[PDB]
């Protein structure tokens, strides 16, 4: 027996648009959420979507025989600059396919073992920039974060410095990025020029290489194992502008959250420290030991559950099918998956979703399936998982080993939604433990 499904209040012509009328449409959407369920419908002129929260209905979204990511309006609009790079393209698109193949090997636990030291350059200058602080200054919490997760990729990814540690103000192809970002979000000559900084230094990251193994080795000399074939030039510059993207943002995003919580939860902060000066015995952190900061990666995950920072994915119905016993789906219906509200499902995590207990993650075996979702999901899910979440664990474990934390504003947590999730103004101020790396 077929349900209707609840639908927020409407427009006339504009439906349900006017509601997202907000410099924070993903918080509004949560919401609408908790005012009506596990699903609703959201209407705009000329499009449909229907927002699900629960892990009932969303491990059933997960089910890659029945549905396949869809490119949402908002992946529509940074489609404008990213075209068809990984993130950006649909599953059946030559390129999709072709690039992951030619990519994956950048992803490898060998990449990652290469990436290690040079993640630890960038983590050694924003410890060094914080132990270098004046008694008066204090951190900018994000803007540091975002100066750390550019270079990391930037050097990491393509041999290119971008040298944030270096400048007071965030690197050009930042402040462009935001405003691209920014624009695609409210969409829902700035947005030429944005797009023309952006492209001037993917072609100085190209130029540079072209004067002689990471990304950009593989990007450029990789051959597809199905057919033999590279990548092509175009292809190669969307993905090096999606990999500059997706590869610190969220990453940015989730360090600035993690301390958030930390600070707040002074307990968890005080258990987290003690396993870094426990582990971390030497001058730098070394693979393994990184590796071995199980506590410290439990506190990233409970920081992904509450603030996901790459809140939603979309996902569209392959045939006309039925979701949840309950409603009827065309096929090409688009579903997105609403994760900060999958992730406070009660008859999944417990009646205490809003406490902070990295502890839910001490047996990952007991989180159901499609449960924990921060990362996407199937075929689609993210490329730069293990690599930003070893990034974040080190980095986190080093801050830890090296500063006990103020919180001397008591910061009233306020989050900027560009497409992605931030803290904004969180500044804490960071005194030095004095140990030299
Ligand atoms: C904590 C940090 C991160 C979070 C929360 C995150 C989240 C996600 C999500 C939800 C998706 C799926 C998007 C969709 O279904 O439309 C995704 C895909 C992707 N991510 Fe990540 N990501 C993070 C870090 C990274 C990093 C560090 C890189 C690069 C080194 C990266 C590169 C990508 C790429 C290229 C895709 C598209 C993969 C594909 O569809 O083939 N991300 N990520
Ligand atoms: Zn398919
Ligand atoms: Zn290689
Ligand atoms: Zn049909």
């Amino acid at each position: 027996t077929i349900k209707e499904m609840p639908q927020p209040k409407t427009f006339g012509e504009l439906k349900n648009l006017p509601l997202l009328n907000t410099d924070k449409p993903v918080q509004a959407l949560m919401k609408i959420a908790d005012e009506l369920g596990e699903i609703f419908k959201f209407e705009a002129p000329g499009r449909v979507t229907r927002y699900l929260s629960s892990q009932r209905l969303i491990k059933e979204a997960c089910d890659e025989s029945r549905f396949d990511k869809n490119l949402s309006q908002a992946l529509k609009f940074v489609r404008d600059f990213a075209g068809d790079g990984l993130a950006t393209s649909w599953t059946h698109e030559k390129n999709w396919k072709k690039a992951h193949n030619i990519l994956l090997p950048s992803f490898s636990q060998q990449a990652m073992k290469g990436y290690h030291a040079m993640m630890v350059d960038i983590a050694v200058q924003l410890v060094q920039k914080w132990e270098r602080l004046n008694a008066d200054e204090h951190i900018e919490v994000p803007e540091d974060m975002t100066r750390l997760t550019l270079d990391t990729i930037g050097l990491c990814g393509f041999n290119y410095r971008f040298n944030s540690f270096y400048r007071d103000q965030p690197h050009p192809f930042i402040t462009s990025m935001v405003r691209a970002l920014d624009e695609a979000m409210n969409k829902l000559r700035q947005f030429q020029e944005d797009i023309k900084v952006m492209n001037d230094l993917v072609d100085k990251i190209i130029a540079d290489r072209k004067a002689s193994d990471d990304l950009l080795t593989h990007m450029l000399n990789g051959k597809d194992p199905e057919t033999g074939e590279p990548l092509d030039d175009e292809n190669i510059r969307y993905q090096i502008i999606t990999f500059l993207i997706a590869g610190h943002e969220t990453t940015s995003g989730l360090l600035s959250f993690a301390l958030y919580f930390l600070v707040k939860n002074p307990h968890v902060l005080q258990k987290a420290a003690e396993e870094a000066a426990r582990v971390l015995v030497d001058p730098v952190p070394s693979y393994k030991q990184v590796k071995q900061l199980k506590y410290v990666g439990m506190v990233l995950n409970e920081a992904l559950r509450l603030w996901p920072t790459a809140p939603a994915f979309s996902l569209y119905a392959k045939e006309d099918t039925v979701l949840g016993g309950e409603y009827p789906l065309e096929k090409g219906d688009e579903l997105m998956v609403l994760i900060p509200q999958l992730h406070r499902d009660k008859t999944i995590w417990g009646d205490d979703v809003e406490e902070f207990r990295p502890e839910r993650f001490e047996n990952p075996s007991a989180i159901p399936q499609h449960a924990f979702k921060p990362f996407g999901n199937g075929q689609r899910a993210c490329i730069g998982q293990q690599f930003a979440l070893h990034e974040a664990t080190l980095v986190l474990g080093m801050m830890l080993k090296h500063f006990d934390f103020e919180d001397h504003t008591n910061y009233e947590l306020d989050i900027k939604e560009t497409l992605t999730l931030k803290p904004e103004g969180f500044v804490v101020k960071a005194k030095s433990k004095k140990i030299p790396l």
